[PDB]
């Protein structure tokens, strides 16, 4: 019903070709979210399948929701 659910989330994108990207998680009417370069932080990439945490952040002035700080927390899968 109505709940407020606020914290950390962990979910893998897409794919990251323009400096706009989706990632494979629902919040609301839409399946997937929307985050800009900007967002990210620490010199770090988020490509394809890159598992990456952010915090749910939702706007009174406007009413939509986005990622704020994205951090790569999936490991560096190269070997």
């Amino acid at each position: 019903g109505s709940s407020g659910s606020s914290g950390l989330r962990r979910a893998t994108v897409e794919c990251v070709k323009d400096q706009f990207g989706f990632i494979n998680y629902e919040v609301g009417d839409s399946k997937k979210l929307f985050f800009h370069v900007k967002e990210v932080q620490d010199g770090i990439e988020l490509q394809a399948g890159d598992e990456v945490e952010f915090s749910v952040i939702l706007n009174q002035r406007t009413g939509k929701c986005s990622a704020c700080n994205v951090w790569r927390v999936s490991g560096p899968s190269s070997g």
